[PDB]
């Protein structure tokens, strides 16, 4: 979602939310995560502004004291960030890819069914649409977030076509831009 | 449960029980922990005072020669405390939560079914309100005592949600307070 | 059932087995632990007395030559004395708890279900009743008699409650008798 | 396919296609290769011609900027290069063969399926048809491109006949063109 | 079948056995040992006589050249001895014990359930009356004839009671007899 | 087969064959042994004369170039030399005898269910009547050809009787015969 | 050393630190903790002051914008805290004990040899005085700041005596206090 | 040490230690143990009386609040008692011993250097007199209080003779004693 | 030392033994197997008769109570029978030796080096002329009781010659009389 | 040697050798493969012609009924065919490379020290000059012949620099050849 | 020494012993083979007549009650047959060689050093001129008997020539023998 995204060029309005929206975002982000709950009231501190920021390609990233938490493209659902991840490493089920396959999912590359199924790899148990944080043997951080396109027991019996769609990864744009920084857009 | 709890601030009353009392509610501990009864008449010495700890957020400690024994909310059923449970381990059912989680469990994260159905969880079969032992693989002592929210076999089958409620961690205020002191009350 | 008997407190009578009642007591033994059949002229030779010891508790100790070899409770089924089963410890299946049970079983007690069912237990098809040597990874020798309060299949689905009964561990009471003395009671 | 196939002999013609014929085979390779789709613009750019070369059984080869991508015989399916396949290796499901079966995957021959069920072997779930990556133990990249002629299920089932035929191998005929 | 076994005492007579009795027993340890067929013209050379060592019990042992060969017992089927069983040891389906089991094995001791079915066993299919070899880990040749009382099915699944009867163990009298 | 096969005593005759039963013999060689087929035109190549060898017990070689190929018996399906299987170990499934089983394998002695289904054996599917190559562990050839009596699935569930009848094995009298004139 | 401390009773005052003062620290920090260099200006943005809350027992925390960085006593060695080490969890070398002594360390107690010889401890090389990060067995997350009082050598082949004197553990005073 | 102990039997007399006794044997403790330093305000409070139980063959068990701490003979080192070390393991080395080894070292038998040296033990460094727990694998907790008899390097090179003396063991007459008065 | 032993024939007499040489007998016994001296008073109370029992061959059994306790050949070290070593095995060290030579051990065969030196045994420290525990790792109980011929060092070094006497062995003629009387 | 070898390119020369000179080739293999000495009279019938051919390069290859045996370079010491070592894999030590290697093996590309000191490579006593059998653990057969530029043990210690020469290898020039004039016999 | 041996063609004579020649043979054997004292008495009975088959190329057979024990070339040392040694396999010490090497020991081919360095092999102590049992992992009996041409120790140093002759494999001439003479007896 974010290979070709550049904090100085496609980064377009922002709005503050006001707090029945606050609620109501929380509420689906609990729905979605519910490992997130022992811990949104720090991560978005009821007294502290939380922001909507308007990308390119109906990309939005929701920010709290400039870290950016959460985004989402074409109003679906929310993903987090690496860095919020990282920080809270068990907000999503995990999935560990091969070996092989590292390099290219650091290129933004889908997830293929054999990079889930050969010996390096690990696949846990994942129903289809799960949000998932993508691992590498050995490795305490996620390098991706991705979508599992089909379950972890049809990619392992079906092994071909898109396991896990890769939205997100170490060193793309969004990784890169790590704040919100007013002045990459104009206000009125 | 008692993440925010200070012995300092959140006692706020005490009973002694009557001989009849005391004899059934050893009956009853005998009920939910079967391993217990040739062990009680040392934890709880026929001869010897048992208090109940009236706490705020409805919460009772049962304790006897100022050792904290067991807690319940609302007269609920009574759960070991975990300096008790790691004297007599034996008396919980564990679930092995996945090995990577130690830091989050020992902040009172609840344990979410991806936690427990990853390669490096074990989950056993437990029906729901079974009252466990939370292991992790790195460590030989209990971090948590655990309700199940779900049953083991709706952990496997749903694999989304609380798995198990995280009531009682080692180093939260239960555990910091060690003892039951006559002066951090008032008495009439 | 010993972990507080003492054989000088806790024996009350003593009495010699006639033919007849041997011969039903062996047959018993055979039925219940039918490796025994071959060694019962070695443990029970057929000229030398008989004799139960009766204890507190119903408890009564079947011996022979001053050996301790079985006992039982309200005349239910002979368990072995543990000093027998390491001799001939065929007499019985056994179930492997995990480690951290241990001191526990050394102090009598039972065996719950998430002891049998852990990566460092072992559990073999067992029923109800059924009179099992309790085993630790950590040691060769039987360290409990128990006796199955659910089948095998049964603790490992249902993972709650006393699997195994502990009866007799190393080191209770009855180990420590060892041998018996007619002088520990009135006759 | 390549076992005697020498581009000094059996190469008969080159085309270089027009936008609407690109545009199609760009739409074809995503439907066989998922996987292809965001690298599309790396081997198949805008700027640069994309050409066939046209060889004798019927064999066409796509190439770009004298990369040779993909090739097929009779109109048929699709079969990625060896040297493209290195490039995105997860283009294809892989089948890991044996130790004592690769000098003949070297060779062309056809993959047997006690070649794919013994200890040194990894045999995944793959239907009839499927192109997949035929890899070793004891090497990085792929020797061989084949196509299930049984699924896996079969083949560790009935353990017996063709599993997976050869179609292009390490120093074969189209490895060795190397370029057009 | 042995264990107070004495050849000085147990011994009653020897009968040499006719040509067409010969040639029927033949067919009968074929039948019952099918593995034993190709070996039995250097077991039992044509040119050499057989004889049947009567002994207590209704025992009979098959002896050619001295080798104490099979036994049996009132006309039942035929066991391999040991000493035969080691040579060749494709005659009879073997079963592991566990090594608490062994001194008692070598004792004449049956072989219960729970010796079969610990990590340390290695249980085979076997049916109720077939004949096989106990084996020990780390011990390379046979150390008891047995026949299987209960399936090697219910001795996993029930997992009580004799599942194999010891017939004949290294060391008992038949062992120590040697030949005749 | 061949336990006291000797080519000076048990050899009776030599027939080269005509292009049509060439092409025949082919055919079925590609059907029992579909790995054969690129390989056929080394094997037999077509400047070649193919010969059968005649031999007591209804036994027939099939030879080109002296080199020994293929056998049958009584008209029954070939079964490929051991030193033919050598060169193309592909013409087969293989099966893994325990370590007990070898010096009878090498004996002519056919492969009983217990010996393919203790831990040091590895037993693969294979239908009833299926041609196999008996393989050691830790050695890399094929010490015997066999053709499975019982199917892998009844060795497993029974373990008991002939599972692999012995066919030809190393140093048999095929073995030693090794080239034919 | 943060067992019994608690910020409400324990914090003295704080003091904000001036320009030539913060450069000599972050040289120490370096000296110190060679991998923290990269990140100093992410963790310490020279835009933003650099405080020091003085604390009871001559305990200073090193704090910019709330958070808490470094902590010393009496003008000794900083040490990271574990908030600030967990991020990065590489800056100091990592001991792993046994699984038997993790509720240890947990209490604040000391480290014994025993504990770090033991199968399911993982020993690294390290002098004495090094700063070390405590680990559990399949947990990223430090969950004691160390210094060795024996060498890992010592440790190893004394196998007695303390070997690495706990500082700061999970859920102590100074994790409990978390921010300023 | 207490294989034959019985407290019915063995105990003659019962003293109240005096203030700088209390303070000497805190510092031997101290100087054995150094582990226990930050855990004898729990095991021995200030405010609480410290008794001696003295007993037959000169040995004397160290109590506070009726719990059995350590036990010495004669003028002796002090040694944990099971029931502590349960409760703090860390305060000695450990020792593992081989399966074969567990039913007699809960018998009061000696730990043999054979009994250290096989696959089933672990042995780690250790000096002569070196007061040690002693384990077993599959079983969590420590069930015999040993001394060094050879050094560890000895025990693995030589492999004969005791190893380590069972001072202490599981279920001896002093962990039955359990508490005093 | 028992392989054609039998007590019907080859038992010349036997004597009772008196109290200072009984007291000399037990120091032998502590110095040779330290693990045994607690249980020495169980095995030989001090109330019962001890006796020899004399043997052709120059050898002597030492029994009470009709058990078979310790033999010896030509007033040398006394060694433990089988059934005493199985109920007490702590008092020697051991040695594993591999799958071949179990059969060979149970016919009294000595232990040859190579039988030591493979992967399926397991060699330990022991000097020369150290009494010994044979074990096959599929047998909870030692199949004979040896002495060292070589050093272990030396059997791993030079892997040739005998390196272990097979002395007494399950089911031999000692094993078989089983008691005295 | 052979990674551009063409049979119908350069190839010069066939010459047939007269008798006497066979014995002595023979005692040249013997010298350089001891345990070839049993196989020789299988390899090189007494009956049948010996030839050498003459290839570009001062490349010669010994050839016996359109087989091809050993080459050499400059009437240097032969080396096996990778088809012949094939058949009798004991002439040669062996070195094992591990995984990344086995495509540029099969490129002709020489064998680094990196590529010997890795978990998945295996390597041997071997002194430098030693003609050696590259292998993979992926695959049951020699993939190259090659011949140690450094010995075993400084491939370990200094793990730089070319420690093996790939002179030939499976689908080179002289694989594909394959035979020589194989109608003529 | 017996791959091209056949009992019909190179058998010359047969001659049967003296008690105090024979007395003189088995007090050899038992220095040599010091595990084989205990079993003599069953493999050469004292009142059983024991021969020697006098064979071609100074070969001499020892044979009691037409089997075939042990074999030697000249008066040198004797090796036992294949069929003696797998009913007393512990007279001898074992090496084993890899699974590569097999198929040719079944051959009569010597054992090369890297055929026992390679990671099936295992290689034990045993010095120059001694008899050894070569061993495969996957066959429980010996393959063939030996004899070190080189120590172990210089075979895994060096890991080049001939480690092990072989004197005498399973199915060679003398295997296939068997007995001699058997009709007699």
């Amino acid at each position: 979602m974010f290979k070709k995204f550049d904090e100085k060029e496609n980064v377009s309005n922002c709005i503050q939310l006001k707090t029945s929206v606050i609620k109501g975002i929380k509420n689906q982000l609990i729905e979605q995560f519910p490992g997130i709950e022992p811990w949104l009231n720090q991560i978005m501190p009821k007294k502290d502004p939380v922001k909507i920021v308007r990308c390119h390609e109906h990309i939005e990233i929701l920010t709290v004291n400039g870290e950016l938490l959460f985004f989402r493209q074409r109003e679906g659902p929310f993903y987090p960030t690496l860095r919020l991840l990282h920080k809270y490493p068990f907000i999503l089920p995990h999935q560990q890819v091969d070996k092989g396959a590292i390099k290219f999912v650091l290129s933004g590359a889908n997830i293929m069914c054999p990079g889930l199924t050969s010996p390096g790899a690990k696949l846990y148990p994942a129903a289809v649409d799960t949000i998932v944080a993508i691992m590498a043997a050995g490795a305490a951080h996620a390098l991706c977030v991705g979508v599992m396109k089909m379950s972890a027991e049809d990619i392992e019996k079906v092994n071909k076509g898109i396991g896990i769609e890769n939205i997100h990864y170490l060193n793309d744009g969004l990784w890169h831009m790590k704040t919100y920084k007013a002045h990459h857009h104009h206000h009125h």
